[PDB]
């Protein structure tokens, strides 16, 4: 079962906008500390498309050689060659699963998205999680997920960051013992678990245990989970949302740890407070 | 310095969906034949994000070596490291101009987009054209274009594929001797020349010469130019627009030249008639 | 204190698309039978803007005169004059509450919307529930509702059909003992109750008791309410949503009571399988 | 035979937000005194849906009785009874043409919109121009305009405010000797006339002759006319667009004629200079 809590890791940067591996190690330590169940390097929160194929390869290598935690590697790209390359390399260095969103830039219908996933999943074998994030890329309909699910046992779940609860409940309908469904919006996790979500992919866990507390409080303590959602998580999200995504996550991390972290353009420091 | 007709080149593919350097030749001599003024490899029509940095570097090298008409290289990428490397390569091999659209995937405000163009232009000399294509990426406001223009003399103009006439007229206000303004929708070229456009970047020129005949006819025969727009270009855009962009553009160039051309996912064959 | 199940009544029509007051009675007696708590004539479901001011006054009278259920009168209109008239009229015939959404057609910011509710609330003491349905009219921000809340005690709640769960939780943050928050989408009722909603405004109650069982079951058997939602309401809501709103609701009502009912253009007969 | 410049009259108000028939006469005279070709009362600029059926009737009667200019009556309403009533009324008192945009509030597909126009054009006889304004209501496709045109000889043309040049060109393709096509955006008049537009419906003519000068200078000196579009109409439209539509057109009329005019909420004074 894929389930529990995934941290879409930031990619901590030094002051020249390059990968800070000491800070990455600091982050991994913190995540192990609060007991996330998976590491998710090079997601949206880790801003994978600002990095080169090389840097992403380098960063994936480091994260696996510095934690024994199971890793869902972000293998996103609009180039099928980059996705396959990144997937082979993740498989060849012991990363447990891949995370993939639809290709972006050019707007696509479902047949186009379907064909792309088909090619990738027949060229591959590792556990893949489909990732619907229609704010940054073409949407993948639940039906398209369903059909990809049928043809490929390699597909082990879907992650949804839509914030569309109706869309989410469609994805949930695809849930069974070998298909997880993850909520990618921290403030919607509690509600999602009630609807039977496998868990959440939550970026606040880069610097707060709130989401993990909520989740290990859930099975026993409904109202406590909700309290932690309503009082700690939602306000934190509301504060992060005032800012151009994702630079406030970086600043929060840099401050909580007293690091001189930097920003690769188009990132910039936004001036958030704790 | 910058004026006339630009071909946003298709990037011909073999049946495996990898670059067809022979069709590229067929295509180059076709574009020299009908007399487009500039070659623009790796734009949206060339589906640049589907290729790796390597592939895109090779294709730029090849177009350079195989033609004498001036080149605008598409150096687009949400990764700043990739843009700089693509502009450096382009300069060093004698490509006249770089084309650059705002970063994509993550939604960006105007300060982020500006911080990005600024860090890039601060470390580069070559003639650069800004590219507003808000359908596929974050929009860049005319004012942002203006502010960049004052700060960097190497910005040589701006291209707009928005099809928003009011917006286009705003971009036109920035026009002067050292700042061209190009229309990126073939069907609007006529309306745009009448408002003071330096010209068009028109994908139809990959297998048709309507847009060129239109442009040279324009100077002392407007209603001939309008006729060609109304009778030839606009219908051809109607047939093309029925299909997933840009696939019909490929299948059509393929039919015209009798090429066993292929499709790289998420591209797929559409079934257009010639 | 407002809470429980609100039926946003259809306005039954004869074969000539005029109000069928006999069917309206058939409906009122069905609503009483399944024990909804409030009748809401001339909401969106009741396609109120298709009717004249005179037809609307007349319908509120009929409903008020053929049921002792507490009534929330849809007093919607972009004309502040029609609202005052409709509210004055429904106060004078003993309708308990008014329901008002923001003005439509012309796009409005929050100052215009505020001033419009301001002028109106200053002239009508009666109980009013603000109605937020951004699909059909200008959205009213949570902040704007908060402001009006404190400035007029007459505002007794807010109804939200946006289907935006984050937005709904903002509205719920305004919840208290003299301020209700209703979920307007039937499939979202269970989630909304879990989060503290005062109840639902649910169109399916026009011909289905599903929503009402759900609300009453929720008290002692939580999982049972959820089952009703998933097997009954949600699958019904999917059927109804395959068609242009709200026509399917009308057919479904017509077929169930074997009534020969009609459709005032732009309404039209659809085909639902009941 | 429908051709030239139409004023979408404001409906001037007194300080209490009711119709000022003295100021309305001031307006009519002014419009006669810049030789606009038609008067269009109760279009969007006249904010027709903020008025009662009875006020609207009284206002059309007044404009009929107080000018020999041909009139196009705004007959807009989502209620088909109000449209039949306003149309029958306009023809009875000798208004030449009716103007009708699609019904609003509820989202309508094209079939709903068709059955609605069909019914109305089946029941009324007078000259009728279809009004496409997708910002404030459901869009009506060219194909739908087209079909109606063929079914009903009383459909005399179309007016379009979308600001979508491609879409407007599609509407122009339907043009013929008894099917006029008007450009609704003042700043887009020049571009629209080149493409063959019958004329323009222009709210800046409530208080400025710029559009009327433009249209008469055109036929005989295009470049004199485009200078007007650039130095007079467009900058005026820039200023007016700073504000919540259509309030600034009201303030502007009020200041020019020194009239103590008002605002019916949700209208409000916006504070605009000269």
């Amino acid at each position: 079962m894929y389930k529990g809590i995934v941290c879409p890791m930031i990619t901590p940067l030094d002051a020249h906008g390059n990968i800070d591996y000491n800070a990455t190690n600091i982050l991994i330590k913190y995540l192990e500390g609060i007991n996330v169940d998976y590491l998710f390097p090079m997601g949206s929160t880790g801003v994978f498309p600002y990095f080169t194929l090389k840097e992403r390869k380098d960063f994936l290598k480091f994260v696996r050689e510095n934690s024994k935690k199971p890793i869902m590697a972000g293998v996103g790209s609009s180039s099928i060659n980059e996705v396959n390359e990144l997937m082979k390399f993740s498989m060849d260095i012991g990363i447990e699963a891949a995370v993939l969103m639809p290709p972006y830039y050019i707007k696509l219908n479902q047949e186009a998205i379907y064909h792309y996933y088909k090619e990738i999943l027949s060229s591959n074998d590792m556990d893949l999680l489909i990732y619907n994030i229609p704010q940054f890329t073409n949407k993948i309909d639940p039906e398209t997920v369903k059909n990809l699910k049928s043809e490929f046992s390699s597909v082990k779940g879907v992650k949804d960051s839509s914030a569309d609860i109706r869309g989410f409940m469609e994805m949930l309908s695809l849930s069974d013992d070998d298909f997880a469904v993850f909520q990618g919006q921290d403030d919607l996790l509690f509600t999602s678990l009630e609807l039977g979500a496998s868990g959440g992919v939550c970026g606040t866990t880069n610097f707060s245990d709130g989401i993990v507390r909520l989740y290990h409080e859930y099975k026993n303590n409904r109202e406590m989970a909700l309290k932690i959602e309503k009082n700690d998580v939602i306000p934190l999200m509301k504060k992060l949302g005032k800012y151009q995504f994702p630079n406030a996550y970086y600043e929060y991390f840099y401050k909580k740890n007293n690091i001189n972290g930097g920003y690769r353009p188009p990132m910039y420091r936004v001036g958030i407070e704790i």
